[PDB]
């Protein structure tokens, strides 16, 4: 995640084992249940896309759950390049940077950190939870 330190900052740090041990905690100790998500968002403060890809990769095993949430992903990547087709400097992000697919930390970085910025992590975020959502559902 990218976090501001003592000075003022904006410093880039990786996820601990703690946050990621937790976060599988609560996929598996509160499966199917929307109350994964809430959690979610709290030990995913601050995520660049590249973590939130960390993330589910450790519960990438989940076949049909992760099946869902790429449909879901691949959907509002396309939304996002109707939404905002793209046209010192800097190129802007499509869906699949937005995803962390084609994208670069270094480069998801500087969105984040643009001035003005693109928060490309809170977008991603949102995708992800739209998933989420789904799989509450699928699973009900
Ligand atoms: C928002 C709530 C949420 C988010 C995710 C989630 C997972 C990955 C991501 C990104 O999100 N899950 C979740 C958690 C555990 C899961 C799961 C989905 N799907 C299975 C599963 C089911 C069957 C199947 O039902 O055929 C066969 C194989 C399986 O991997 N398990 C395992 C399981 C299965 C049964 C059980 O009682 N407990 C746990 N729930
Ligand atoms: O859903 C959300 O939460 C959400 C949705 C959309 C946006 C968003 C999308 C595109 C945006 C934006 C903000 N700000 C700008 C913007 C405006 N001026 N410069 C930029 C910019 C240029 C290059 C890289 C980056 Cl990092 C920013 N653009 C680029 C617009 C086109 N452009 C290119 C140059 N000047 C303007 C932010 C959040």
């Amino acid at each position: 995640p990218i976090v501001q330190n003592l000075q003022g900052q904006m410093v880039h740090q990786a996820i601990s084992p703690r946050t990621l041990n937790a976060w599988v905690k609560v996929v598996e100790e509160k499966a199917f249940s929307p109350e994964v998500i809430p959690m979610f968002s709290a030990l995913s403060e601050g995520a660049t896309p590249q973590d939130l890809n960390t993330m589910l990769n450790t519960v990438g095993g989940h076949q049909a759950a992760m099946q869902m949430l790429k449909e879901t992903i691949n959907e509002e990547a396309a939304e996002w390049d109707r939404l905002h087709p793209v046209h010192g400097q800097m190129r802007e992000p499509r869906g699949s940077d937005i995803a962390g697919t084609t994208s670069t930390l270094q480069e998801q970085i500087g969105w984040m950190t643009h001035n003005p910025p693109i928060p490309v992590g809170e977008i991603y975020k949102r995708w992800i939870i739209l998933g989420l959502n789904k799989i509450v559902r699928m699973y009900s």
